[PDB]
């Protein structure tokens, strides 16, 4: 536990310790922000690797590959159990296709389709206003923020800008095709997407420093994890098991990110909707009777309307079987839902993965903490790009539907600092 530098940022030192200790070795690492600390997950002891096809969980070199069978959930449940046998804490990712198997359509997926990535870290670093704390940080560590720490944080260098002017992923075509289907009465809603590749490749932590000074989110994150790095500002909470037993569920997470009760009627008729389906959502996972509306339709620094569903999990279930079941989150796919889901797949680049898909962390101790992620940076060999999108409704137009999804993006856009 040491204090900090004074007058020196937290999530700037945070991000500069994620830069020091991967140059270090060639470590991958998670490093993530919530409602006031930063998480640095180091690391990696061991990882499970849950693909469409495939389990690999990879240790000390060596992985081991297997074949496994129904819910997605069940499968990576126990694998993080064993992940978890020895130590407290698991971090990773959950990808939009974890949720694909509940509404059958696994079989629309390509033969390496990532479903999931969990790793345990060989060390955590706690960074607050008023302290950086290290869990199990070895000499190697040490030395790296030692030498941080002897130095000072870099300056940020100038942005670099994307031009999200034009397409041509053909978002414009393909919100007509979802305005048509709402039309002819498919469905209700859906979320479509949107890529803009970034030429110049991203200096991911120095791209997280600049981006969060001149966003300031709820959650954040930026990692280096597969072969992938991520960064994000749109991180909520969805979806929590406690210790206990206790499921939290907060069905209009991602709303926020998505952006007289004569006007705002469009949002509440969503909100009851939403609210209704993940009720019976959970209960298809709590214990008979437990499942609760605790927080309901109430104005919750931004303001998104908000409600939080309360549930008991058993005797039979698993918290990744709680994660599953109320996966995909309904503000990030549409409704009825499995008509988005769907729809998804037809109007949408897919695979997704990571990109409403999120983020989970995992106790030893029984619990789970999974936040939907939209709008990010993600980086996988050579290309870097941004991904974001708009609710379309009946009412939707290309348009306007685009220049909205031109605004998501440049809560990203302006920040870009190259390598």
């Amino acid at each position: 536990s040491i204090p900090m530098p004074a007058g020196v940022n937290p999530a700037d030192l945070a991000a500069e310790l994620a830069a020091v200790v991967t140059e270090s070795v060639d470590e991958d690492y998670l490093l993530y922000e919530c409602d006031g600390q930063w998480v640095l997950a180091a690391g990696v002891q061991a990882m499970v690797e849950l693909d469409s096809d495939e389990l690999r969980v990879i240790r000390d070199g060596v992985t081991r590959r297997q074949q496994w069978s129904g819910r997605p959930g069940a499968a990576l449940g126990e694998a993080v159990d064993r992940l978890l046998l020895e130590t407290d804490q698991a971090f990773g990712w959950v990808a939009f296709e974890f949720g694909v198997h509940r509404y059958g359509l696994q079989q629309r997926l390509a033969p390496h389709t990532p479903l999931a990535r969990v790793f345990s870290p060989r060390t955590r670093i706690m960074v607050s206003e008023k302290e950086i704390r290290l869990f199990d940080a070895g000499i190697r560590h040490r030395e790296a923020i030692d030498r941080l720490l002897a130095t000072g944080v870099r300056e940020v260098p100038q942005s670099r800008s994307v031009d999200v002017s034009d397409d041509p992923s053909g978002f414009r075509r393909r919100v007509a095709v979802a305005v048509d289907e709402i039309a002819a009465g498919r469905y209700h809603k859906v979320i479509l997407s949107r890529c803009v590749e970034v030429p110049f490749a991203i200096d991911f932590p120095l791209t997280y420093r600049l981006g969060r000074r001149h966003n300031t989110p709820v959650r954040s994150f930026l990692l280096q994890l597969g072969g992938i790095r991520a960064l994000g500002y749109s991180p909520e909470l969805v979806t929590a098991v406690r210790a206990d037993g206790v499921v939290i569920t907060e069905p209009l997470a991602g709303t926020r990110a998505l952006g007289d009760l004569e006007s705002n009627s469009k949002e509440i008729v969503e909100h009851a909707i939403s609210v209704r389906s993940s009720l019976e959502e959970i209960t298809d996972i709590a214990e008979p009777g437990s499942a609760a509306v605790i927080d309901f339709m109430t104005v919750r620094s931004v303001q998104h309307l908000g409600s939080t569903i309360r549930a008991r999990l058993d005797p039979s279930s698993d918290r990744m079987a709680a994660l599953e079941a109320l996966f995909p989150a309904v503000t990030a796919s549409g409704i009825p839902k499995a008509a988005g889901v769907e729809a998804i797949f037809r109007l949408d680049e897919c695979p997704r993965g990571l990109y409403s898909g999120a983020v989970v962390m995992l106790s030893a101790d029984g619990g789970l903490d999974a936040a939907l992620t939209l709008r990010a940076a993600y980086q996988v060999g050579g290309r870097t790009w941004l991904r974001a999108g708009a609710g379309i409704i009946e009412e939707s137009e290309p348009e306007r539907e685009f220049e909205e999804t031109c605004e998501k993006l440049s809560t990203l856009t302006p920040y870009l600092v190259a390598r």
